[PDB]
């Protein structure tokens, strides 16, 4: 019968399910693909879980999230970043996805121009269309560092309502330098235009990148949107934040009430114990083992021949040019599976129009699977 | 500074928040969850997989497992034969409906309810741009509609029943809901079939069915929150027609990602005999609670028939200054009809689902 | 090709002591839950209840948090300070940390205090009908085990003056209060007066007092051998009162002239107590955990009047002063001449399950009977329906 | 006069003493590395604290039979044949609160006070504190690089008077070495011969190195010895206080009932998460420590040589090198007790394990991290030339 028009938007995972099978047929699987990581969440959250299994009746929660939580999260800004966060501007939510749906009905109506940077994450795309908002791309490339600027925000016409940026960045991992954040940030609030700010793998930077910074540090106009599955690798666990300027807050509320009712209740209570210093510490160690597997494949990529890479000062992705390589990213990828059985992320997943040239892979993984896979790329490049 | 039109929408919890600040000596009949927590093989699944399980992003529609066995319970308790592919998991009943909304309905389409009922489909469902029809139903009809009622409605494109209901605790008799389930095949409207409450039905009253047993054009919602006391696991289904799967695969992906993981391995253990015990154990504790509850109260008697955990009548007193009033003056805490029904809710919903103390105490 | 005698295969003499036959009623329940599944059990020496969740919450935590290796062989020093408060703030007595050893379970303890404190060939005395257990370690030590009988006349426990007249001399005493079977308390007067005559005597004395916490309205008060002498070991457990029965954990009070021979011992025979148990016990010591295990002995109160009333009725009014534990100890003698036959056919004739008097009394036992209220209520109830339609044509 | 028993007039476990000493230097300096545990670093794998997680909520962990659970009796019984090929009936395993609660019953129900019991110096000091405690005559067999650290049969035919137990340990504490599978043979069956008793400490089983003689059990030979195991050191739950014995027909009813009065039941909640102990995925947890053992022993060892403690007990099994080193010192306590004050290494002395020849000893463990091991040997390297 009928289907909405506003439901058929692109799919987000279609790899992910690819690389399932080579396992299952061939076993000999090395997966450089995945858009999480490897660990899962530090022990003093788990064992926070555990405790309130016995403990907690986990029934719902307040809207908003348990104080403690949002007490937590507020304190961290301070502890960690020096700036001072009202634990009311905290509000829980159903992962950062979550956070996104509330943002997006709470700052902009239906047929809203909102902005974002391509390539880019997927989901912020489709989210927008199937809420009837206008999805203005701006195409980025290596002479602004895969990020939009201020002028180039300027220079955009009709007028936008909103604009969403992600440091670091889902495919690129780069990083908006604090003044060139802060400029987007000062435009935005001149201009009367929204800054939706993805901050989600804020605590996840390599040595020598640009400092991290919150839009909050300029703008409080702007919506920060975070989460726990990244840094703190709560990825299952579907929990995260938005820090909601105080005109919004109302809107917020009501919304998250009526489309969620809360956030996941175990998750909440044992976030509040990823802000212990043994939770800190095995973040930061998974982190240590990111920064040596981003140096055997940055090293590794630069032997066999892949040396035009978005700089890679966060996250846990490589976005490289495959261009030299083949015409169509998809078709490589697919091809490297079948032959190699590396799995690794086609560029057309997060541009449309460049991506085709382009690759995404993932160092969340053990070091031993860099390595094979340096090892496989190498002997099946040459051929190609 | 700009805050959208759409947001705009009514909250949904207030009463909560006033109980809250009581605490004279709060006797609570105004929740909408049960007392009791996730049953102990859910408990204990969760707790064997912080151990054994990474806990990263499933696949979209849920894990084999828990589709398997949501697939199977259809058939072993219910006699439906459901297959595996038609059940996706999401992020309880309200996530659920989420889903259901954006892949059913285009902004501005004519979407019915019943009135009073459950405020959250009105502001999800005016959020997202579409139309809402209230039907008033009263104790003249079942206070669930029916096809005759929705003929009457001019000019729609979507129909929302709850069996067993919140506030009524009412159930749509089989034969109202085939009907209804038959009537929007026949006039081309969805049915949205939330049906939640299944499993927490009291002895004689009307009887539950799935709207997949007439018809399977229509969007069964259910979640694991009320029958096996999981509300904050976040954590419900759907039965997806084939036609709307793909639709649902994409949405879901891209709004949730996936459901909560921990949630979604411990409740495999929830069709084990021992949760399923445990479930109808409570359930036995809330059949002893009506029973007082409802001859307490005739000692006001005009109430919709409960057939959930909520009583839903009085007018002779006043609806939302009286419950103000009585947790000011005594602590006992119970629900406006305000929040259920704009137009004629000025009634009032308690919930039995507490210890059978609190239920006692509570007259006055 | 050719048979030829074959060397006698060798078990220790001391080996050779009697089970604990409180176990073998247990299996006996256990084959008419298999067989006909109308048993109501009323033979149980441990509560129907698991340990209060706090603990468990603990032990959830700790197995992510700690690596659950050897601890100090005298116990985590949280658990020893946790201990130690204790006595001050529920008792007023005032208890150093160190004074406090861990140990696995009170039969831990007890294997300790009785290795410490007695060689082979010692004379340590003990009350009958009691606890069947320190009679078959002490003999397996290599002790001489005196009986002391006692019955109604005494409160079914032993006095100053009961061990005054006891010849030749004793090394030890040990007094249990509340006692298994009894569930009788030794009253605080007659316990300081025991504790006075072994200090004099130059005698040790070993005060089970793992049924503290557990005793009932209108019962003599429950008192601490260390409030009168610091020379007797004190053997506690967490089995009963927080029921936490299988996670095997308790402690001892050990004397100061003791415990360097109890720190050499346990760390040789044990090297440490359950370490996952010992971070969890800590959590006993919650308001939570507290108002849980007090909860418990709510249920046994109810059950202990229901029980009390309903065997007056059915014609055994003939008891042992139940003051603390879960038990009655009944004197059954008017209705047989066996108690172990009895026992035996109201379970093959009614599936009602209840302890022969035999295993904690070898000489008078046989007209005795211990009956456990610490399941529900239901059972007790049930049990009462029949054991008052079977009693009578007996 | 206060009493205290003579029988409690035992030595202490004197490992323990040592752990204490190298806490302080924690406290005080900070600069610790410890090579004198008798513990895994590693805990519980993760199916076994899985299981014991989940029977928090589903199970009352009250009191079990006195023997063990049938399932854990079971897959004991069971890791016999699938591993070892030996058919052992699951009445023949008795599970113990680990396996000291295993040698408490052992020595109960075998030996009266005053029999004669031996056993190799080197060894566990336990086994000696122990049976001294429960009366029982002690007999010593000196044992060096001759008879690679262990007894055999013949040095066993040799004493006199006669014997009622002997007690071997393979592979063992401090030394690490394992006898041989004919020597353990024979010496089971020696004792068969004799009318004497055999106890088979197989408690680092499953903990064996590249090149060494292969371990066997006690019961492919004889089934009069009395095999003792535990989950503590190959399982590495240690403090979970759990094990196992092998028990003889003739044994079972007395070391039923003296079990059931000592112990009543072993840790419930052991018993039940230890099930989980024969999967696949804790055996390769288990397997995964031994790999990390085995690269901390050739570091280790090959660090030895070049410092110049080259005379060393053969490292089969366990984690520990049993070190020769009287060329440095005439007293090894005063050794170990300098090292730790000076560098802040921790190493055990000899004279726990050996009082007559064990001053000339050291008993280094390497089942920590390598790093340890590796700036372990960086500090004895620049100390020692100047002792
Ligand atoms: C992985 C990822 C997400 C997902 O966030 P959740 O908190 O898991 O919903 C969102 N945004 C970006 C840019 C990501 O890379
Ligand atoms: C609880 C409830 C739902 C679903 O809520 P979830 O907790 O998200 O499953 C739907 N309708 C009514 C009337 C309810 O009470
Ligand atoms: C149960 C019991 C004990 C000890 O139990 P543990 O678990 O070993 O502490 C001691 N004495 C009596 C009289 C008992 O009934
Ligand atoms: C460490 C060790 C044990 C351990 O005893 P458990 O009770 O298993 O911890 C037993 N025997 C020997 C020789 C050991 O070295
Ligand atoms: N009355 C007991 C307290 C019971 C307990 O906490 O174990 C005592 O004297 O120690
Ligand atoms: O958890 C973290 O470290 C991220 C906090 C954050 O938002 C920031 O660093 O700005
Ligand atoms: O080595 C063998 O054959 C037996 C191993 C053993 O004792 C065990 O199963 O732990």
């Amino acid at each position: 019968d009928r289907v909405a028009l506003r439901a058929g938007v692109p799919p987000f995972m279609d790899v992910w399910l690819a690389a399932a099978e080579r396992q299952r047929t061939h076993g000999d699987l090395v997966n450089l693909s995945a858009g999480q990581p490897s660990a899962g969440a530090p022990e003093p959250v788990r064992a926070a879980a555990a405790a309130a299994l016995h403990l907690n009746q986990l029934g719902y929660s307040v809207a908003l999230g348990i104080p403690e939580l949002r007490d937590a999260i507020a304190a961290d800004y301070q502890r960690r970043h020096g700036i001072t966060v009202e634990p009311d501007a905290v509000v829980i939510t159903t992962g950062s996805s979550g956070g996104f749906l509330l943002a997006f009905l709470a700052c902009f109506d239906a047929g809203d121009r909102v902005a974002m940077a391509s390539p880019g994450y997927p989901c912020y795309r489709n989210i927008l269309s199937a809420l009837g908002c206008e999805v203005v791309e701006i195409p980025c490339g290596p002479q602004t560092r895969f990020q939009p600027t201020a002028q180039m925000l300027a220079e955009i016409d009709p007028p936008l309502r909103g604009v969403v940026v992600a440091s670091p960045a889902n495919p690129t991992g780069t990083v908006i330098p604090p003044e060139e954040l802060a400029a987007i940030a000062s435009w935005c609030d001149a201009s009367d235009v929204r800054l939706i700010s993805d901050e989600v793998y804020h605590g996840l930077v390599y040595q020598g990148a640009p400092q991290t910074s919150c839009a909050w540090q300029t703008s409080r106009n702007a919506v920060v949107v975070n989460s726990f599955s990244k840094y703190y690798a709560m990825t299952g666990w579907r929990l995260g934040w938005l820090l909601v300027p105080t005109v919004l807050r109302r809107a917020v509320d009501c919304l998250t009430g009526n489309f969620t009712i809360c956030p996941p209740v175990l998750s909440q209570i044992a976030a509040v114990s990823a802000f212990t210093p043994e939770a800190t510490a095995e973040a930061d160690g998974n982190l240590a083992s990111y920064a040596i597997n981003r140096s055997l494949l940055l090293d590794g990529l630069r032997r066999i021949g892949i040396d035009r890479l978005a700089p890679t000062d966060g996250a846990f992705y490589v976005y490289a040019d495959v261009s030299d390589f083949t015409s169509d990213s998809l078709a490589f990828c697919s091809k490297l599976l079948a032959d190699t059985g590396v799995a690794i992320a086609p560029g057309i997943d997060f541009d449309t129009a460049r991506g085709g040239s382009f690759v995404r892979i993932s160092f969340a993984g053990p070091s031993g699977d860099i390595e094979e896979a340096l090892r496989r790329i190498g002997s099946w490049l040459p051929s190609q």
